């Protein structure tokens, strides 16, 4: 069955899951050549693969090297998607293996497939939520170790930084799909928001400023406001009538 918003609420239990997001892996330039000429030029991409209940993400850098001198850039892309995520499940122990992974784009699901024969145990789900995770590249220290990447690698990361330690995974992932959300409605004012106050700086180990708690709530309520404002005007609705659900569906994507 289909991840939806009215069931996503399993992405929380017990059952080891893992999304897996393309968008990122193949991705191009525009620059202007010696000869004054424009024209597009291939850059590091990533696979965006994380673990909505602790926050682990696996960022697998997808270095330029790889389209070097290849054919049918968009199928390599998906089956390279395929054939990275399924060598990381193949590394880790059956104990922490996924019992499902959730691809972001139908696209993915066939080439996801038949990487993951191996692992007759693990079910490849589609998704109706067109989740912000494209997002990802738009969190400074995510897109420099990728622009940084001089060959092929992983890096992981805790996308949810500390916060487990006072919130929920549940009240963790609607943190995160929000803040995803408005770096992908208005990157600048977003980031903006994020950098208003260079007294609240972020942790070496981590992505995100380390807000306090009352921090995060007017945190929570910008992101928010940037986001419905932009909608509101969109398609000319009253913001302030939208219901909790009809919110929550803007944020994942339903529909």
């Amino acid at each position: 069955p289909f991840l939806n918003s009215s069931n996503y609420a399993e992405l929380f239990n017990n059952d080891i899951k893992l999304f897996v997001d393309d968008t990122n892996v193949y991705r191009v330039t525009v620059h202007k050549t010696f000869e004054g000429n424009v024209a597009t030029k291939a850059i590091n991409g990533c696979i965006f693969t994380l673990n909505p209940k602790t926050g682990h993400l696996f960022l697998k850098i997808i270095h330029t090297s790889v389209w070097a001198g290849q054919k049918r850039l968009s199928q390599l892309a998906k089956w390279k998607t395929a054939e990275e995520v399924s060598a990381l499940v193949r590394s880790l122990p059956k104990e922490e293996q996924p019992k499902q992974i959730i691809v972001t784009r139908k696209a993915m699901l066939d080439p996801l497939e038949v990487h993951m024969l191996d692992f007759p145990n693990i079910a490849i789900r589609p998704t109706e939520l067109r989740l912000p995770f494209s997002a990802a590249m738009s969190i400074d220290k995510l897109s420099d170790v990728v622009m940084k990447a001089t060959e092929p690698q992983m890096v992981l990361f805790n996308i949810y930084d500390d916060w487990l330690d006072r919130i929920s995974s549940y009240t963790a992932f609607s943190r995160l799909t929000l803040l995803l959300r408005a770096l992908k409605t208005n990157e600048e004012s977003a980031k903006m928001i994020l950098l208003s106050d260079p007294t609240i700086t972020i942790k070496s180990y981590h992505l995100w400023p380390s807000f306090t708690d009352e921090q995060w709530i007017t945190i929570e309520s910008q992101m928010r406001d940037l986001i419905l404002t932009e909608y509101g005007r969109k398609y000319n609705v009253n913001i302030s009538a939208l219901t909790q659900t009809e919110i929550k569906d803007i944020i994942l994507g339903q529909n």
